[PDB]
């Protein structure tokens, strides 16, 4: 009974940990994509910008 | 829902980027052609020009 309820709490912490990691992965990747969009936009600002070469 | 609407915005930026690049390619090539036309015209001004050799 003691080992079971201890384990149940540990299991709950495990579920929470997994959910947070899943969220972090999702966020990480969208940020890489958003960073790349910004980089691409900057290069278009260069080419379709002012005067230069 | 959150990831979807984020992605939709990112997708819109992607479409815009692609359109601008397409325009830049079109413009680039016509300019090379116009530059070549100018060069050719200059050589005809030379040959069918004034006096020389
Ligand atoms: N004569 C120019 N006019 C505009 N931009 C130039 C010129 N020469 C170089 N640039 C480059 O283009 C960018 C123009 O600055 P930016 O702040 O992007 O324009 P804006 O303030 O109109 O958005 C600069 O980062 C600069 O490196
Ligand atoms: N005696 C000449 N008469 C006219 N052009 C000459 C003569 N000798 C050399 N040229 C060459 O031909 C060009 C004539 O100048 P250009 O401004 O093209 O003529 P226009 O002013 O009549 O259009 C010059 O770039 C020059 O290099």
């Amino acid at each position: 009974a003691q080992q079971r309820t201890m384990s149940e709490n540990l299991r709950r912490n495990l579920a929470a940990l997994e959910a947070k990691i899943s969220e972090a992965k999702t966020k990480k990747n969208m940020l890489q994509a958003r960073a790349k969009a910004a980089k691409a936009n900057a290069e278009l600002q260069q080419t379709l910008g002012g005067l230069g070469t």
